[PDB]
C-alpha cells in the first residue's frame, strides 16, 4: 500500500520535480509515497567537500569519489532497514519496459543510486548493487533523470495513486470540429461495445503499423486476432 | 553552438531540475542552452482556470483541454520563430536511442509538448505536431520527465556543455583495493596502449554478455573482432 523510496545523490533537490508536482506530488503528500535522499557530498570530510576522484588509468572524466558515495550508501541501506533492493541506474542496466517497472512496483523499499561524472568505480557495483537498469540506450549527464523516470513509472502502481502490450489508440475531446478535423461518429454513437471494439481496433492498428515487433510477442485473442486481420485489409486498401 | 528549447507544460516548475543544476545548469547559466516554459493553464479564460476536458467516447480518464494548449504552443511557436521542430512525447513515438539524440541535436531550435492525464487530442497531433517520440516501453504520469530526458540527452551535444555501438568498460579510483577487490593491475601499469586495448575489449565483452543483439548491428574493426574473440574464448575458460 506504501512505497519507500531512498535516493543517493549529489543533487537531491532535482527529485522536487517529482515529490512536488502532479500525480506523483500527490503521493507524496498522501504518504503513499516516500521518497529519501542522501547527498554524498555530506558524507565528506575535506575542507572542499570533494565528491570526485580521478581514474585509474587516465581518461578524460572524473569518477564518484568512492568514500562519500560508499558511506552515503550505507546510511539509507541502514534507514530502510530490511529487504531494501539497491538499484544503479546505468546504460549497461536491464532495458527497463512495462513488465520491468510490474516487477520493480513489488518492492516496499527501494534504493536508487544516481551517478554523476563518468560513472561509479566498479567494484561498489559489486559489493553494493543489487541491480543495474537502463531507462534506455541513450546517455544522460547524470541517473537522476533514470531515477525520477523508475519512480513515477512505478509509482503508477501504488494503489490509490491513479483516480497490455499494445500502443494506445487515439483520444479526442472538444470541439468536435478542430481545423475541418471532425471526431469520429462511433465515439459520439453511445454504443459502449462498438466503441470498445473501435479503440482495440486502432490500438492493433497502431502497433502494426509503428511497432510490428511488439505483435510478435502477443498471444492475441480471436477477437484481437479479427480487428487486426480487419485494420490491415482496410490498410490493403 | 546554442540551442533554444521551448517548453509546454501544466508543471514548468518541473524543469528547474535539468535547468538549475549539474552540467545543464551550468549550460543555461552560461547561454549554451536556453529553455523556455509556456503553461496552458495561462491560456485559459474560465475562473477556475480549467485545463482537462472529457474524452468523446467515455472512459476513465480525462485528456487536455484543446484551447489552453493549442494557444501555447501557437505561442510558443511564435517565440521560436522559423525552423522550430514540434515534438510531443509519448509512448506511440518513435523509440529514442543514441542515434536519434545525434539526429534531434542537428536542431537548433525544439518545441517539445508534455502530455498530462490521458493525453492530448489527436487532431492536435496531426495539426501542430511534426514528431512523435518515445523515451522508452513503459508508461509515466506525463510527458516532462521524457522532455526533460531528451533536454539532458541532447546538451551533451552542444560544443562547451561537456568538459560507438558498445556499453561502457568498468571504471576504477582509490582506493587501490576495495572490500578484497583489488584494481586491474594493467590500468596502474602506465601503459597507455595496452590499457586501451583492456577498455575496449571490456566493452566489447559486456556489450556480448549483457546485450548481444547491439553487435548484430556493428561493423566491428579487425581490432574489435579479434579482442571480442578473445573474450569469448577466455569466458569459455
Ligand atoms: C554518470 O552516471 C550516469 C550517466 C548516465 C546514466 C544513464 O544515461 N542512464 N541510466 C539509466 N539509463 C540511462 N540511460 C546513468 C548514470
Ligand atoms: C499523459 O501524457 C503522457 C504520459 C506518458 C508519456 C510517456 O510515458 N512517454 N513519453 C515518451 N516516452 C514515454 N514513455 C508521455 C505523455
Amino acid at each position: 500500500s506504501h512505497m519507500w523510496i531512498g535516493v543517493i545523490s549529489l543533487f537531491p533537490e532535482m527529485f522536487k520535480a517529482i515529490t512536488e508536482f502532479g500525480v506523483t506530488g500527490r503521493a507524496v503528500k498522501h504518504n503513499l509515497l516516500k521518497v529519501e535522499c542522501w547527498n554524498p557530498r555530506d558524507f565528506t570530510f575535506d575542507k572542499h567537500k570533494t565528491v570526485d576522484d580521478r581514474p585509474y588509468g587516465g581518461g578524460p572524466g572524473m569518477l564518484m569519489m568512492v568514500q562519500p558515495l560508499r558511506d552515503a550508501i550505507h546510511t539509507a541501506k541502514a534507514a530502510a532497514g530490511e529487504g531494501a533492493k539497491v538499484i544503479y541506474l546505468s546504460p549497461q542496466g536491464r532495458k527497463l519496459d512495462q513488465g520491468g517497472v510490474t516487477e520493480l512496483a513489488q518492492n516496499q523499499k527501494l534504493i536508487l543510486v544516481c551517478g554523476r561524472y563518468e560513472g561509479i568505480d566498479e567494484r561498489l557495483i559489486q559489493t553494493e548493487i543489487d541491480e543495474e537498469w537502463s531507462i534506455g540506450d541513450y546517455v544522460l549527464t547524470g541517473g537522476e533523470l533514470p531515477a525520477m523516470t523508475l519512480i513515477d513509472a512505478v509509482a503508477r502502481f501504488i494503489p490509490g495513486v491513479l483516480g497490455d502490450g499494445l500502443l494506445d489508440c487515439p483520444h479526442y475531446t472538444r470541439p468536435e470540429v478542430l481545423e475541418g478535423l471532425t471526431v469520429p461518429p462511433v465515439l459520439m454513437s453511445g454504443h459502449h461495445e462498438e466503441i470498445r471494439k473501435w479503440r482495440l481496433k486502432q490500438s492493433l492498428q497502431r502497433t502494426w503499423l509503428r511497432r510490428p515487433e511488439l505483435l510478435e510477442g502477443l498471444a492475441l485473442t480471436d477477437e484481437q486476432r479479427k480487428l487486426l486481420k480487419e485494420a490491415q485489409a482496410e490498410h490493403n486498401s
